[PDB]
């Protein structure tokens, strides 16, 4: 009975649709502006569903009114960045697209939980909120899970351990001003600081890792000649699962802050719980230095978000 | 410990890699001729692995020697067809590529089980056999599973049933001369013929469905502007699973015929079992009319194969 | 949000609960008459859930009112048979228990879909219907998927093939009078009759297999000193999945017949579809000899159902 | 090709076999001393396998020589404790049974990786080592993962968070002298201490939770009238998976200490990595108070292990 | 210990301070921009306190940093409208003042609960939220209580009953687009509609009363040559009391809507509860016609709020 609408049928959308089918999360509505594309991918995905014994319904459409009564909405519509570009260079073109999608969600399915993915992520979540007229807990953006996966994955490699239970918190915008928190990094419960004391990893090796995390998006663009698609889709699916199954899992994602971390009236990457009712920030006790860094990230997101609103006229 | 080598890191390969990671089938070696591409997709796949709690190793490489000791080889290297083109139009360019891959497998991992996917499928399997020097049971191509999924998917839709237990046999080349067998089509055990007697589907509706099944590959290319990637990948992964886990499943795939169905010394789509030891054809008692259709399909594959060998000097 | 209520916290119930948790089908309500038992299994199932990363809610209770607003009900309450007993020996004691459970469902959650498992199976589905006051499509029992598994499993062994795509229809009561249909038995589409023609299996071997299928329930009792628990639980889960996810899969199960197969006003093992709206019988064209066997099975289920109603006073 | 041998076909063994089948980990060998019991459970597991589309081989046997060439061995053979008994009460009867299993493993498959589960756990691992003549890294016992899952499950409930990414380290014997480490407890990376500072949980509430974790095994026995089976099986499976797939995951489990934590020549619950080569202890920097508690737990295990060796003559 | 800060020491502020003292709600901080004014009113209020036996502390100040650690903040700073003006004519001058106060509250007492009173009310609340960086539940504006008191007062007069237990809901902006709800008007529990049926009041008399309620603000300006001061202060005090004493009273006030009444991301007059944690909207089921009126009011408040933000660059 659950309806999942993918607004954007590119790489990410399609793989998200694939991963939702694998876990039987819901019926799919594949939407795109470009004619034929969603219908073709929907055909493929049906055949895929037949081979693997999944039976959910899949509809490829160019009519956005087909999004009606979606329980979940995943927004990948928009242009992606190429080599040499920043995510912020897309601000003009994608802000306009995001507003249009917001307006459509507003009139067709105001009760949906909305995961925004268009870049620059945090900024575009703010645009979607402004024009959508949905409650703020029902809107979020995925980024922190992806940055966290990269950071953890690199930490796990250096420590010669499974990435499976390396966890971490990364605060702030999906960009160069991420704030990975060493204090909030653990390996199956054991803080990262124990591994530095045991000389299994150094402060410098960690700073190196943090740098690779920051530039990872660009690095994959450079190497693959396309932007990352699999990891973003898995992260999105993780957030969908947390909502549908009322899991109350604690992630980092772009979320409405409201007096948390000295910030109010802005969507930005932060620690949050996702359940039945949406995405809910949680504040943890930061040091002065940690909070200073986080505020600095929050200042960029503030500026750029204003810029985005300005450029939309 | 199992090593899976993906020769070709395009859409199909990557997704195959993705599905192999989801089921923990083995460590991946992502190979492509184009520099940087496998490395980047390997990065994305690692981060995808970290998010979903898979821990298998993933290596992106341009050095084909890294294929050494692969248990399994999936070949997607080659060019794909565009709108208006037939699969047979690729014969010239892909035959040469397949020969080169055959030669590489010959010197670097002669013990591997080889699933060919490059188009036109059946023809390219025969090229791979000729220059690889591998036993014929250790080589096959995926196609029948894909074509079956399509045909079963359409039969399921028209009968308003789950596709989950609609099974069928499609014999012959992966092309316009496929031979779907109505006699060998069932819905959770019940022959398709019972549904025609019950008037739930007509002989015309079936012929319509067989036509859509033939053109489906072209229809997706027209709509999606790219060739089917998810279904093919699932089909491949099924055949991999059958080999690795010694399942002895009965599929249709491109397999070495040797007196079966009045055909000898040719790889062509046919009923076969896949286990530990490879792909083994199985002959079922066809009617005259069925066999006649099959032989006709075999004849094209014969002709086009000879063409391919000729064009390779 | 989906609530799955297990009325009976024995082996079958607990495993069903476990399989439902693995696929995230819903929150569990584990009910039993015996104090402490459901609470303890619920603790174990929570710890299981924690280790496998499943987050659904699990409540062990002795208050049947906690079954309120269940979407799904699985009934395993009752006594099981020991060595030397038939299923029909439980008629007296389990009829009374079933009635009581019917009365409870009637006042606490009249909108649920109800899967009965207590033996003798078909009889006890008729009892539940009589005293529950639910629509007939909302009530069924599992058996035919279990018996089909056993029969397909033995066929697969003899043919040296994967059981994965061996499908079959077994009609009739879950007892000695099952009617497995050779004509509706296929191996990945290919009718069983093709394998008799190819001399891969003989009519005698098939009769042998049909006998072992009939006695299988007793053979496991004799060997394991307890009745089969894993396979039943899987079959149940499959029916739950076909209802929750509106799959419309075609199974054999105990369903309300209403002019189908010359039978009216009785729950008995038959071909049915399960979807959002419940279990719906489907009639296929039987031969005279098939229908005669099926009618004979239906007669025992009739007699024994009357016997059960009589013994309830 | 992987062979998993379950020495003991009770509740735990069967469920382990059920989980291994679900993930296609390997062919099963179900062994027990009592005739008929493994054969019957093997039948049920075959049928379960047929319904869920798993195809691995399952053999039920009373001939311990069938254990040959097992890659993995799970030992659950032995008596379980009843209400009012301690785990240590089983020392006499289970020590003898463990020695006999050791002697059998010694002559039939000396290259296996061995996961011991019979109680009292740490003690019985030491017995197995003594009489098996395997390398110490190839032997371990599951316990920590179960105790950790309980403790984390309770922490999660009190904090209103998903258990999914609550991690923790519990050191010491599987018994009243467990040492849960608050310092090494995190919620998706965030240390437990942050939740105390934020007043979301108190030091007393934590001591309460530690008490319930200690008594949990007994509490289930009291409520369910049988010992925990699902969570132990899931823990086991997780250690199997970490070995077979060379995951190098960091758990707590009974492992050979060798200068780690001021302890040498004893198997005891401790922090360890599991991979291709077996179970390897890892020492983390404990406080004086933590180490004191851990040494106290180690002392009991020492004493009781001696006791066990003594009672074996 | 409670500190109540009055930002603005005009008529309303002083009377609020008077009423707080009468009920011992807290220590007062009287702030104004004009030197000497607060110090003088504070003296008077101390003498008043001495006569009436109240002993709270009272500080008159021109230093806004004396607002630190205020639990409550009442903002009356701004210019009031004269005869012939609308509340909307103040938009330019008061928006700027409100922003400045917002900035000061931001740095000096971010934990306060903030009651805005400057006109035009709804619009200025939205300005305060924008620049203050406080959670939206911690900010509100008083208006409904005043409008409701006027409407209930007039209904009481016409019905010859005590105003004491005449209750009503008035939705929407504090202006000509108020929406009084007849359905939600009662006299000690008895709906207004019962009095129309009893012929104690007519539909026309009610429309007359609605009109007097809308113009009442202006009518007092015309007659008294100053804007209302006593009632506004009583209303404010009632909202303070509900916060400080955690009463959870259901009023109408300017509050952050978030998917309530088809409106999101705007402060506007609505039904809300006030407690410990701030002002929380509540949605009641409106008719189409009622919701249409309300949406119209919400549109003005939208437009003018935008206007206000524009006039502040």
């Amino acid at each position: 009975m659950t309806k999942i609408a993918l607004i954007g049928s590119g790489q990410i959308g399609a793989i998200v649709g694939e991963l939702c089918l694998l876990e039987n999360l819901g019926d799919l509505i594949l939407y795109d502006v470009v004619p034929g594309i969603p219908q073709g991918k929907a055909l493929d995905l049906k055949h895929f569903s037949t081979i693997l014994g999944v039976n959910r319904n899949i509809l490829g459409t160019n009519q956005i009114e087909d999004i009606k009564d979606a329980d979940i909405i995943v927004i990948t519509a928009g242009v992606q960045r190429k080599e040499g570009m920043t995510r912020e260079d897309l601000i003009g073109v994608n802000g306009k697209i995001m507003k249009s999608v917001a307006e459509s969600v507003k009139l067709h399915c105001s009760k949906a939980f909305v995961i925004c993915v268009s870049n620059p992520l945090d900024i575009m979540v703010n645009v979607f909120h402004k024009f959508s007229n949905l409650p703020h807990e029902k809107i979020c953006g995925m980024a922190g899970i992806l940055d966290t996966s990269r950071y953890c994955s690199l930490i796990a490699d250096k420590l010669k351990v499974s990435a499976e239970d390396v966890n971490a918190v990364i605060l702030g915008g999906h960009g160069d001003l991420m704030v990975p928190l060493q204090r909030y990094t653990s390996v199956n419960g054991v803080p990262l600081s124990e591994f530095v004391k045991k000389n299994m990893i150094s402060q410098n090796e960690i700073q190196e890792i943090i740098q690779k995390t920051r530039n990872m998006g660009a690095e994959i663009i450079k190497l693959a000649k396309a932007s990352a698609a699999f990891a973003p889709a898995a992260a999105i699916t993780k957030m969908i699962k947390s909502y549908l199954y009322n899991e109350n899992n604690l992630f980092t994602c772009a979320v409405y802050l409201n007096g948390h971390y000295n910030c109010s009236n802005l969507f930005v990457g932060s620690t949050a719980k996702i359940n039945n009712k949406g995405a809910h920030p949680v504040e943890f006790p930061l040091t002065k230095e940690e909070q200073d860094l986080y505020t600095e990230s929050i200042a960029s997101v503030q500026s750029n978000t204003q810029k985005a609103f300005d450029l939309i006229k």
